[PDB]
């Protein structure tokens, strides 16, 4: 899985400056009928300037390659897009000045500690710049921006015979894309500071010939990501990936599956449901989180605990008539970002709601009732500008009701 | 392990300049109603200076090709980039006219003793010069230098085929590159006078086979 970024723009504008400066010396003499002598002198300047409306000025871009797939990719040859408002103002396929020889997994090209390289010609040859118009240069020194889009990435692979001579010419890897994302689901997952995107093969339902092995959620996520279990739990490295621990991003199509697949399965678990073709799951894991068993990575600490029983989702509930209080330092939190703060909470005897307050950006308030089974509430608050008052939140609620599994995470 | 060294740049300047000289003779005659006669001489200077903002000099680099490792490359095509202050002015790959044939390890393109090779072209053809903006060219007027850095290089190596001579087209480093860097730890030496670079293999505890 291979993207190209922009990380700056530089615009060359096109002009033809001239200058001039002179001098003149005359001499002239009359004869009347009384004579007359005559003498000049001085000197002059000028300045000019010229501009063509059509090529006004030339734009340079530096990016940087990454990927994120399983799989080396040879000859990197990406395609980029190149868009002002709603106009896009070319596509240039890589040249031999922008092609990467090798590209690792995890790695970059060029590689972490280097300069980026510029793509600032548009032919196949490498001998004719990007030009732009006028006006789009106009829109330009008014303050707009230009994004840049990749489209599509060209590459080989390679392939090792009996005695190990690595060959990789031929080996696109153009004619596997298609049939590859026909007959799989993907998976991604969002840690800190990094990013997995992985394919799944999924078996079809419709077909009595399809004799690929059946998987279900959870063990597709473990086959994917490497994940290892300790107590029935999946974990990245050290991250707990559970269900309950995440945050569970999917689309239309793949949240209508699950909700209706739901329905017939008996343990009523998202990581249980089969997996089928076409599915789209995001998993982000939280910036932090603590289930009051043996994980916390919060910069304060709870001011109520009481984790004394066997309750929550696995062994903890840390709740008592009183109300939590959570004091953020602010000192690791990005400037701009909208976060979510998610929990979950059960009511095993009917009492009042809980009424929940977070000062962040805006003062929110909102009332949730907890039901006999564990609900995720998950509310959202966003940051100012990194130097903003410390975010304090409140559970207000009573009625020993319970809370398990509360987290905090960011969104794109 | 081939590398890259810049040992200086050299900008010229695309200027267009201009002069001029003129002489000038008249003659006017008039009747009033009387007689009268005029003579006249002139002559003219003039100097004259254009400048493209667009393209306002190009530039030169004078490298070196250095191998550390412990095998020869063979048709040697590396890739560099010329940073200014954040910019990467341009990024070159090596056309026909720095390519070093044989690169022993240990040695250096051109061998010692001899003056550096000049990369002046971007093109393939290598019919087109390095340009640099107005902004750029008064930035390195005001002192501030350009860097190059390397980013990757091409090149080949030799094998015997079915007749005992020696090919080595077709044969690519690129191909070994990521596969050698996966599985093995990377050592360096640096000694007073020289440095060397080495790949050594390591066992993976968490595979049993
Ligand atoms: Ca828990």
């Amino acid at each position: 899985i291979v993207g190209v970024g922009m990380e700056k723009l530089i615009i060359s504008t096109n002009e033809h400056a001239s200058t001039d400066q002179g001098k003149t010396v005359s001499r002239a003499t009359t004869n009347s009928k009384s004579t007359a002598v005559q003498d000049s002198n001085g000197e002059s300047w000028n300045t000019g300037l010229s501009i063509n409306k059509g090529e006004s000025a030339y734009i340079n871009a530096n990016v940087r390659y990454y990927n994120t797939g399983t799989a080396p990719m040879y000859k990197v040859t990406p395609t980029t897009n190149l868009v002002l408002d709603g106009d896009t103002l070319s596509t240039i396929k890589a040249q031999e000045n922008q092609i990467g020889n090798n590209l690792s997994p995890g790695d970059t090209y060029p590689k972490k500690g280097l300069s980026p390289l510029a793509l600032n010609t548009m032919d196949q040859f490498s001998s004719r710049l990007i030009p732009i118009n006028y006006d789009q240069l106009k829109k330009l020194d008014a303050g707009k921006q230009i994004k840049l889009e990749t489209t599509q990435v060209s590459g080989n692979f390679g392939t090792k015979n009996s005695s190990g001579q690595i060959v990789t010419e031929g080996n696109s890897w153009s004619d596997y894309i298609s049939q590859i994302d026909s007959i799989s689901a993907s998976i991604i997952l969002d840690t800190e500071n990094e990013s997995y995107e992985r394919r799944v093969t999924a078996k079809n339902l419709q077909d009595p010939e399809d004799k690929t092995p059946e998987l279900t959620i959870g063990e597709a996520i473990e086959k994917a990501f490497g994940a290892t279990k300790k107590d029935g739990l999946l974990y990245f490295n050290d991250i707990p990936i559970d269900e309950s621990c995440v945050e569970l991003i999917f689309d239309d199509n793949t949240a209508n599956k699950i909700k209706d697949s739901l329905k017939t399965l008996s343990d009523k678990k998202i990581y249980n449901v089969k997996l089928e073709r076409g599915m789209n799951i995001l998993i982000k894991t939280p910036t932090y989180f603590t289930n009051f068993d043996d994980y916390n990575n919060y910069p304060s600490t709870w001011s109520n605990v009481n984790t004394t029983n066997q309750d929550g989702l696995q062994g903890s509930a840390n709740k008592l008539n009183g109300e939590t209080k959570i004091k953020i330092p602010m000192s690791e939190l990005k400037p701009y970002k909208r976060y979510v703060f998610s929990g979950y909470s059960k009511d095993p005897l009917t009492s009042n709601s809980i009424i929940v307050k977070i000062k962040a950006k805006e003062e929110k308030t909102d009332y949730l009732v907890p039901e006999q089974g564990y609900t995720k509430f998950s509310y959202e608050f966003e940051t100012t500008e990194k130097d903003s008052s410390n975010i304090e939140i409140t559970l207000i609620g009573s009625g020993t009701t319970y809370l398990d599994n509360l987290s905090i995470t960011e969104l794109n």
